[PDB]
Order: structure tokens, then sequence, then C-alpha cells
């Protein structure tokens, strides 16, 4: 019963996460960051050098490991974390809901997947991911306004 942020790259998870940890004085984890740093490659180079399924295995395992932590944390999560059957039960999740249009400018990158530098593939991924964010959301948050306006809605779910 972590506070888990989800949704697509550039919807503002890590920044919300660093703000929520501060406001709530909880520790903040970032799954992409933890993997990149255990592996010693950017997430880009993980994809390039090691392939998506191996990244996806590093995500599956980290989810389980995060589940064993005692104290609640604020966790931001990579774009595809929802691909994982084992997210459910990590924590209370908050979907940072964005439209593709707003999203674009901000998702110019590093932890960015090579497919996310193809915009039509990006849009197709985005579309296919909508249903997965919704299915894995404890709460859905209109992320279109600022960091504050997302913060507002988060906190009311306590
Ligand atoms: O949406 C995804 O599958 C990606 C999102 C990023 O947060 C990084 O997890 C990684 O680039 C892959």
């Amino acid at each position: 019963q972590h506070l888990v942020l989800i949704g697509f790259m550039g919807s503002g998870k890590s920044s919300l996460a660093q703000e929520l940890g501060l406001a709530l004085k909880l520790e903040v984890l970032d799954t992409d960051m933890i993997i990149s740093e255990r592996v010693g490659l950017s997430v880009r180079e993980i994809f390039e050098e090691l392939g998506e399924d191996n990244f996806r295995m590093f995500e599956k395992n980290l989810i389980d490991e995060l589940k064993t932590l005692k104290t609640p944390h604020v966790i931001s999560t990579g774009g595809g974390i929802v691909m994982h059957e084992n997210l459910k039960g990590l924590g209370t999740t908050f979907y940072l809901k964005m439209d593709f249009e707003t999203l674009i400018k901000r998702l110019n990158q590093r932890e960015k997947r090579p497919l996310l530098n193809n915009l039509t593939q990006a849009k197709e991924l985005f579309e296919k991911r909508q249903a997965l964010y919704e299915k894995n959301a404890s709460f859905i948050i209109d992320a279109r306004g600022g960091l504050n306006n997302s913060l507002k809605q988060v906190l009311q779910f306590i």
C-alpha cells in the first residue's frame, strides 16, 4: 500500500512522485531508474543491447521485490508496468490520464524505448495501453492540468 503512479511516458509520474514523497514524507522509488542503475545501461541501451523481454523481466521481478518492502513508498513506474499480471496488489494506483496530444511534446526522451521515437507506433502503443492503465487504476486522475492539479486529485484519495 504504496502509492503507485502509472500511465504513459511524459504524463509526469516522476515529478509527481518526488512532490508526493516530499508532501507525505514517504520514500520515493522509480522502477525504470532502479533497473537502469542496477544494469548499468540506460533503459534505451537495455532495449538496444538486451531486448525488451529481458527489460520486462527486470520489471516483473522488481515488482515482486517492491511488494516485500515494509514501509509504504511512493513509486513511479515505467510506461509498460501494466503489462505485468503481478502489479495488482503492489499498492494503490493512480493513473495519470493524459491525452496523446498533450503527451507528445514532453515525451522527447534516454529511458525512452526505441519504439517511442516512432510517433505512429507511439500512438498505437498509447491506444493499446489506455485499457491497461484503466484496468490497473485504483483511481484515475486527470493529468492534463499542472503537477499541482494532479497533486490535488491524488491527495483526496489520501
Ligand atoms: O512504455 C514503455 O513500454 C516504456 C516506457 C518508459 O517509462 C521506459 O519503461 C521503457 O522505455 C519502455
